[PDB]
């Protein structure tokens, strides 16, 4: 079963509910952070690797040798939470918290978060087979069921619809930079200069060249460092890179399903910007 | 700097005082329990890989999707006492505390306890290349002080010698086994062997054959499962398993510092049985 807190999901191994409440009450944010805000299976690791190549100039030694999760800490995990209450700044995490359960500190605080969102039909698929051979979570019992869950949001970290519309309150604030998982893969120089443009980095052309190269779907999960998950899995079952791709969705929705989705989508999106949706296709 | 508590020096991420006084008058000791005790650098993570392996049957399946720092929590630290106190029988841990630091419940328990102790030579060099660029904790400016704190005891977890006299008096008890890096490594097989014997285990021979081989420093060095810790380190170099061998110590000693450290150690160790001196020496 899941723990929850707050009326949301999470893992029952590797979270505490004294934490969470220490993460959102307690946990003190500084104008130095950097944090990368996500709804599950949005992007989250690949973010963090380009934030933590970005740092290297395109050097992959440091990424090759050091854990993803060491590297940009899951703030609201145990790990992550002992680690960070620690770490020197400049601080660099990552968090599915929903608005309402991310650190109060935060909102009086200059620290610079992006927001990666992702077409919901590809994150429900994306979750879908990362979550079925995972342990510490309910798993549902098939592809209908957790497509009925994902629509209600009874799953890790509830509503994506929810936890959308918490958030872009937030997006015309100086150090909210809003992206999508779609302009990431149709054009990831120009986006990576957005975000160089948005923490104020500037790269020489080979430097961008090899943030490029050891980004890519391929190289990383080629990095048992980057292609790590402290998340545990059944091993006796059964990939966080699994495709890398966008609109994997048409291949498992049936028209139905994607009809009754458009129609839930439409339904909850009714009072958010229309180019918000367009930049999700 | 060290968080300081009850005299010896700790990290500062990762654990609190609050929690160590727990460890010491709260915490509960199983009888089933089954628990590593070592002064950081003398092969903690070895033996443990070893007593996952034993565990599994030289299976590598599991070690290889677990963290051994889940496998084998560290007791003291916060991520370890936490999960401990909810994991279910039988458990599996290590410590570093010295003896008067350690839980109090274990004392009157039936609980098993392997100490593994290692040249502090070779300790001295193996700690000061892996806390060298190590995080949360003081940095020595050189190696020459390094091997000034070391010899001093001021150091991570205290004095090498007050630790090995706090738990030497344990030595005779019948849950008490002591163990040398040194002979682990002359004669794995062997060392196992008595492992067995003192945790009432049986083994098929092509359970040690893999226990052995994935419990070598080579296998060992690849699984990223076993071949880290959650110590964050200020990246510079600095790998949980740098050369796994006795007598690196000879590679970076002077041979000033080498006769001061052996007239050192001839004094704080001349109470001891000459016994435990020479299952220090390669
Ligand atoms: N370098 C990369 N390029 C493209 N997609 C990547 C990627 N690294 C990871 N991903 C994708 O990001 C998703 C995981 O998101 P998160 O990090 O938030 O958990 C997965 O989507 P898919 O399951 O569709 O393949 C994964 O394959
Ligand atoms: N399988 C193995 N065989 C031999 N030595 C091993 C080993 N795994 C780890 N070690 C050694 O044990 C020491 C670390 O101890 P601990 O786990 O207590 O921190 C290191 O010593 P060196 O730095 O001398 O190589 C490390 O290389």
């Amino acid at each position: 079963d899941f723990l929850w807190f707050e009326g949301i999901a999470f893992p029952t191994m590797g979270f505490r509910s004294e934490t969470l409440r220490k993460v959102r009450d307690e946990f003190v944010i500084r104008d130095e952070d950097v944090i990368i805000l996500t709804y599950p299976k949005s992007g989250t690791n690949w973010l963090a690797e380009i934030l933590c190549l970005m740092h290297s100039k395109g050097d992959a030694k440091w990424i090759q040798s050091v854990p993803i999760w060491e590297r940009s800490p899951w703030v609201e995990s145990e790990i992550g939470y002992t680690a960070l209450s620690e770490t020197e700044s400049p601080r660099l995490f990552s968090s599915h918290l929903p608005i309402q359960l991310f650190p109060k500190s935060f909102f009086s605080s200059k620290a610079k978060v992006i927001y990666l969102m992702r077409n919901p039909r590809d994150v429900l698929v994306s979750g879908y087979f990362f979550w079925k051979n995972m342990k510490f979570i309910k798993k549902p019992k098939s592809w209908e069921e957790y497509f009925e869950w994902f629509c209600q949001g009874t799953v890790l970290y509830g509503s994506w619809f929810d936890h959308i519309h918490g958030w872009m309150p937030m997006r015309e604030e100086k150090n909210f930079l809003l992206l999508s998982y779609e302009e990431l893969k149709q054009d990831t120089g120009r986006t990576i200069e957005k975000i160089c443009q948005f923490l104020g980095k500037t790269l020489e052309p080979e430097e961008l060249n090899l943030i490029l190269k050891n980004s890519s779907f391929q190289s990383m999960k080629e990095n048992k460092m980057s292609n790590y998950s402290l998340l545990s899995v059944d091993y006796v079952v059964d990939q966080l890179l699994r495709k890398g791709v966008s609109g994997d969705w048409k291949n498992h929705f049936t028209v139905a399903q994607a009809e009754d989705f458009d129609k839930l989508f439409q339904e909850k999106m009714a009072d958010l910007p229309r180019k918000l949706a367009a930049a999700l296709e």
